[PDB]
């Protein structure tokens, strides 16, 4: 259908397994609503030690990728995509990662994800062969799959058929309870009870709004409340000044 | 040494082996400066088909863990521990990670992380068995265990052994060059190649200033920068503006 294809490059492809062999994404991927495929560098390599990594002009302590067995591997999955794939680089010096961000690289049909290792990539391959550069988040990881497979995880939630968000409105997710009814001697709240379900919608949507203000108050600034959000926030705010 | 132990309780353990089997990580988990140990709240079930879900209160599309698997799972993980252990819950709720997380976080030497699906967990679980809730970022994915393996990684690069920052002093990461000396028509800047250790010291700590100014300059105003640093930034700029 929305079918989408992801080309993966990197040192440790089966690594990827955990995202392609279990759960919802791996679902996905036997019912062909996802398809990943790896190339590994090291399999474009031509030394006798089938050499990844390079030394730094400049010297200092790390190494980088080396450009000829990445560069031929990226050529090669590009050749594989066909017209029209987006070539993502993740690192800590790409565009922050958000759902918004999500929700526009799942557009796309073909994605290729350059896995970074070492201290990353040369910056020339960045300008000659990367779409976009993103980041995951404000920290470091040993390598750019996780940041992948994170990505992956993520756009492959919005192709049709993989799922079976209070996030989709901004804000963040209302407290859910399921049995027992009592729990170490914490009660659900009697109007999740009550089978009415306009008091459940108003009390859910209350609690996010109440737990976005409590907890990311950033994030409701950056809203444009409906009517009725405005009033059950207000609400909320009320009670918690008692 | 400083030797980190981190239990893990998820109904998908075997996604664990893209960290405990490849690359840095996996050489940590060999090497026991890592252990990364799994309980998966399967085992803890008692009926024919293993119930892992259940249905939440209130209604809803969705579905939430089931307690009782998840409880116990948790528990025997605590036992296993012993004294000491952090028990962290990653959801889209929680407090937002960033290297200063990760320096945080990597001072315990036992940490718990329990793995979400579904929805998610019951609220009351949250109150009495989790000691702190994190995210990896503003994005919803299908389970916890990418957001667990993305935080053993982070975590595990500040332990003694384990690694063979710019970000340590906040800012992005300079541009990085190797072989060859040109490539399509992109040549190495020079002073990379001029041997002057103090020359290209200030040339990448200008281009990280640079960098970060103009792609993440928020990042600049909560720093205090040194001397040097406002120097090299005020002359970045400057160039900038031509
Ligand atoms: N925050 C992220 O999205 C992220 C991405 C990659 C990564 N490590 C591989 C790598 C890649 C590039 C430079 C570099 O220094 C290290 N760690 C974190
Ligand atoms: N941003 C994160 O750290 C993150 C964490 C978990 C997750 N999914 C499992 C889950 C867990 C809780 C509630 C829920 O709705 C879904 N997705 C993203």
């Amino acid at each position: 259908g929305s079918h989408m294809w992801i080309g993966v490059i990197s040192l440790f492809p089966e690594m990827f397994k955990a995202i392609t062999e279990f759960g919802v994404t791996g679902r996905a991927v036997k019912h062909n609503l996802l398809k990943v495929e790896c190339w590994n560098p090291r399999d474009f390599t031509f030394d006798k030690h089938k050499t990844v990594d390079d030394r730094p002009y400049g010297g200092g302590p790390g190494m980088l990728m080396m450009v000829q067995p990445l560069r031929d591997a990226i050529h090669t999955a590009k050749a594989a995509a066909g017209e029209g794939a987006k070539v993502i680089y993740l690192s800590p010096q790409g565009r922050k990662l958000d759902q918004g961000g999500v929700t526009e690289l799942a557009q796309n049909q073909k994605l290729i994800l350059v896995c970074g290792r070492y201290e990353g990539i040369d910056e020339r391959l960045i300008q000659t062969e990367i779409d976009e550069e993103w980041s995951i988040g404000d920290y470091v990881l040993t390598g750019g799959e996780l940041p992948a497979m994170t990505l992956i995880d993520a756009v492959a939630r919005f192709i049709p058929g993989v799922l079976g968000d209070s996030f989709a409105d901004g804000l963040l997710d209302c407290p859910h309870y399921t049995r027992p009814e009592v729990l170490e001697g914490l009660t659900v709240p009697p109007v999740l009870m009550s089978g009415h379900h306009e008091e459940i919608r108003k009390w859910r949507l209350k609690q996010s709004l109440q737990r976005t203000w409590l907890r990311r108050p950033e994030l409701l600034e950056g809203l444009a409340l409906t009517d009725e959000q405005r009033k059950l926030l207000k609400e909320a705010q009320a009670e918690h000044n008692s």
